């Protein structure tokens, strides 16, 4: 799968909104709890994501997520295109969030604990998602 | 320089607070505009950072940044130690922020544009910071 492809969705938990990005090739995730499910929050999240990784295309399971002018501006500026030509991790990450939830006060804190647990887990049968993304991208540079 | 070492500081711009993390070995940056210069914001930022990269030690130019129990809890949970045994990028990133500032409404938007510009720049004399971090970490896995 192309190293430049990401998937972005929002899930809902405890009346809050979790924006989840998945690097499709590796299974690596990054997430944030956002104060509203809005184009502006999506646009801002995409700018951060694009500054870190070489983001070429983004897919989502809710196409209307990407109609706002604010999202279109962020994909224009960062040189991102929509991927139409294509988990849920939102289940497995939700599973981890449930497992750690009582260990933190704020949902956002549990989310980041779950991201960390997910990305560091050896998928032995055996590198972790965090190891795979770095390998996939580094290899693609060369 | 060790691949696990990061530097974290806050700068101030327009009465807001910018938390800046630098991966010392590569020059890669990540940043966020935070609503207050507080231990809780620092702790939360460290949890996100640690879920993405293999963070072993963190340095800062203001040691009192790391005294709060909330920061100590985040370094405990994520397995991070303080680096005492050690730019400013906060100048060069501030320079880029100034260069793009009028192109965005919100300071936070300009910050992320400046992060993106910084990380993608070929340092030809020639890989970018974003390319170096991924190479440094991938190589260290192997
Ligand atoms: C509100 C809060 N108050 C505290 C008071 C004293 C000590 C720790 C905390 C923590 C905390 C910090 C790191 C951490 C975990 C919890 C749980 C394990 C991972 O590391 C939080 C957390 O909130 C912030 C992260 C925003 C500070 C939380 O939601 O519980
Ligand atoms: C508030 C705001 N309103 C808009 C209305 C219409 C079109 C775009 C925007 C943008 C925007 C989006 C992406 C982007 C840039 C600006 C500037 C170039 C990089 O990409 C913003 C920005 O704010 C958010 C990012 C939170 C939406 C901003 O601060 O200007």
């Amino acid at each position: 799968c192309s190293p430049g492809i990401w998937q972005l969705d929002c899930t809902h938990l405890e009346g809050k909104v979790i924006l989840v990005a998945v690097h499709v090739a590796s299974g690596y995730i990054e997430a944030e709890v956002i104060p509203a499910e809005t184009g502006q929050e999506t646009a801002y999240f995409l700018l951060k994501l694009a500054g870190r990784w070489p983001v070429k295309t983004v897919h989502t399971d809710n196409g209307s997520n990407f109609t706002s002018t604010t999202v279109k501006a962020a994909c224009w500026w960062a040189g991102i295109k929509q991927e139409f030509g294509i988990e849920s991790m939102n289940k497995e990450l939700k599973k981890i969030i449930g497992q750690v939830r009582d260990q933190a006060e704020h949902l956002k804190t549990a989310v980041q604990m779950a991201v960390f647990i997910h990305n560091k887990k050896r998928k032995g049968g055996g590198y972790s998602a965090g190891e795979r993304i770095v390998d996939i991208i580094a290899t693609d540079i060369q």
